[PDB]
């Protein structure tokens, strides 16, 4: 798994470039970031739909949602045929912050990660069954630039729950393009 981190004053400058599985979590998790890795016990093979895949891990999230009983639960994954996929990540590109934690578990496909805490930025690029949770009140965004039908688990929340922006600047629009 790779992990790129840049400063806020200059993006072309990386203050921490490395690819470790443990040294990665220790870096972000050291900043209050969540980390974990779940796997299936049965042998998977021809899985055309994730509906069956999530059911194999639902038990795991079934415990997380049980306490944080969110309003609803669903997964984000459309077909690369939808032309609004790029427009969808755009409206989400705007920076923001939710009053609750934003748990994101990856099930298939690779995307991009962006955790902004204090004056620094974090960019993770690796698709493992591992997930990362963002704390409530932490500035962050989300961009899937190239999306080939990615399978991920997201929670359903209302807007009045999160605020649009704190300063109004869009720094996220800086790394919105994937690869
Ligand atoms: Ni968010």
């Amino acid at each position: 798994s790779a992990l790129t981190i840049f400063s806020v004053k200059d993006p072309q400058n990386s203050l921490w470039h490395s690819t470790n599985a443990e040294e990665i979590q220790q870096q972000l998790n050291a900043k209050g970031v969540r980390f974990e890795r779940w796997q299936a016990d049965r042998d998977l093979g021809a899985a055309p739909t994730a509906e069956t895949v999530i059911a194999a891990y639902q038990h795991a999230i079934d415990k997380l949602v049980a306490e944080k009983g969110y309003q609803s639960w669903d997964v984000i994954s459309l077909r690369a045929d939808n032309p609004q996929k790029e427009a969808l990540r755009e409206k989400f590109l705007n920076e923001h912050t939710h009053g609750e934690d934003e748990v994101r578990f990856f099930v298939e496909g690779a995307g991009l990660f962006c955790l902004h805490i204090g004056d620094e930025v974090f960019q993770v690029l690796c698709e493992k069954n591992d997930l990362i949770s963002v704390p409530a009140h932490t500035p962050h965004w989300f961009d899937m630039g190239s999306e080939p039908n990615f399978t991920a688990i997201r929670i359903f929340d209302n807007p009045e729950g999160w605020i649009a922006q704190f300063t109004g600047d869009d720094i996220a629009s800086a790394y919105p393009r994937l690869a």
